């Protein structure tokens, strides 16, 4: 079980900087293609490809094949409520 | 706004260490004194009360008053679930 208590710890710190953290919020929203995050941060796609390779590692992210361009989307909604709840706590001004 | 941005990052690197995310565990299922949280990593009180101060400081945990024993708690049932929801998608039996 130390194998699990170990990952639970990689999880969170795969969402340390938060320039990823917004990108998350765009998707939750709505899914997009490479190059339409480019209008979020912009830059290029190079950049934006390379990153998306590092959270199909972790298994939070998802990629799919749908004619010549590759759609992406959150996993489940499982991480939809995560960050919910999270500015949830965050903003408890009740009332 | 971007004043919010940055809290919900102190949020989860406030959970780093596992040490930390394990004496969570505890609270989750039981509350617990400080001597009593002892048993659990054992070795010297002043220790625990020290660090147990630094989650009040983010909110996370709340303190309360009972006669002449100071019990600590779980926040709302808020983080009782994250923490699951974690390990729910950590760990996807498929099949």
């Amino acid at each position: 079980n130390t194998d699990t208590l170990e990952r639970v710890t990689e999880i969170f710190k795969a969402l340390g900087d938060y320039n990823r953290i917004r990108i998350m919020e765009l998707l939750s929203v709505s899914e997009a293609s490479v190059g339409h995050i480019s209008h979020q941060l912009n830059l290029s796609q190079s950049n934006v490809s390379h990153q998306l390779k590092l959270l199909k590692s972790v298994h939070l992210v998802k990629a799919k094949r749908q004619g010549q361009s590759m759609i992406y989307s959150l996993d489940d909604i499982h991480v939809a409520t995560m960050l919910k709840q999270a500015i949830h706590h965050a903003n408890h001004p009740k009332e």
